[PDB]
C-alpha cells in the first residue's frame, strides 16, 4: 500500500492547496494555469492544457501513481476529455494531437471522457510508438475500461495506477479505491517514461468544462 516512506518527491505534485507557484519539477503547457488550490487545464471555452514532469522516470521497479482531479462547470456529452500518460520519450512528448497529448505515444494512455458508446468511462489505451493510433476507433481499441462518472462534481476523484513487478507484472487502475481494471498482459520495457496529464474541452455547446488537478502522488512499490 501507499506509505509516506515510499513517496517519491521528485515525481510527485504536492497538494496544490495554498500553493502560489507551480512546483519546479513540473511544467504547464498551452493554456494550463495555476489558480487557487489547483491547476486548471481547460480554463475557458474550447481550451487545452498540459502538465508534465520535466524529467523522465527510469522504469526499474514497481510503482504507484495517484492522480486527484475533478471536472466542474459543465454537464453533458462533449468531445472533450482528460488523459493521464505514462509514455516513453526523451523529452516531454512533442505531439499534441490526442487530447492535447501525443497520438504516437509508446506506453499507456488513461482516458476519462464521455463521448463513447458506454457514456462516462475510464479507458486504458496502449500504443508502441510505431504509428499514430486511429482516433476514429479509440473506444473499440481500449484494452480495458470501467464506467466512471466525473462531470459536474466539486469533490475530486482519485485514480490510482499500480504496476507490480512482484505480482507477475500486474497493471491495475483503481478509482476511489475500487478496481476499474487489471491485467498482466502489459509488460512495459525499460526506458525513460514521461508522466503527465492533458485535457481539452472542445466546442460542443460552447461548453466551459473545467478539468482541474489537485495533487499527484508517486510512490515506489504498490
Amino acid at each position: 500500500g501507499s506509505d509516506a516512506s515510499k513517496l517519491s518527491s521528485d515525481y510527485s505534485l504536492p497538494d496544490l492547496i495554498n500553493t502560489r507557484k507551480v512546483p519546479n519539477n513540473w511544467q504547464t503547457g498551452e493554456q494550463a494555469s495555476l489558480e487557487e488550490g489547483r491547476i486548471v487545464l481547460t480554463s475557458n471555452q474550447n481550451s487545452k492544457g498540459s502538465l508534465w514532469l520535466k524529467q523522465g522516470f527510469d522504469l526499474k521497479d514497481s510503482f504507484t501513481m495517484e492522480w486527484t482531479f475533478r471536472s466542474v462547470g459543465y454537464s453533458g456529452q462533449t468531445d472533450g476529455g482528460i488523459s493521464f500518460w505514462f509514455v516513453q520519450d526523451s523529452n516531454i512528448p512533442r505531439d499534441k494531437q490526442l487530447y492535447n497529448g501525443p497520438v504516437n505515444y509508446d506506453g499507456l494512455q488513461l482516458l476519462v471522457d464521455n463521448n463513447g458508446p458506454l457514456g462516462p468511462t475510464l479507458r486504458g489505451q496502449l500504443n508502441d510508438g510505431q504509428k499514430p493510433v486511429d482516433k476514429t476507433k479509440i473506444y473499440d481499441q481500449s484494452f480495458a475500461s470501467c464506467l466512471m462518472g466525473y462531470q459536474d462534481s466539486s469533490v475530486p476523484s482519485t485514480i490510482r495506477v499500480t504496476y507490480d513487478l512482484e505480482d507477475d507484472n500486474l497493471l491495475k487502475v483503481q478509482v476511489d479505491n475500487k478496481v476499474c481494471f487489471q491485467t498482466r498482459k502489459v509488460r512495459f520495457p525499460s526506458g525513460s517514461y514521461r508522466i503527465g496529464v492533458t485535457a481539452q474541452n472542445g466546442a460542443v455547446n460552447n461548453n466551459a468544462e473545467s478539468f482541474e488537478i489537485f495533487k499527484m502522488q508517486f510512490f515506489n512499490g504498490v
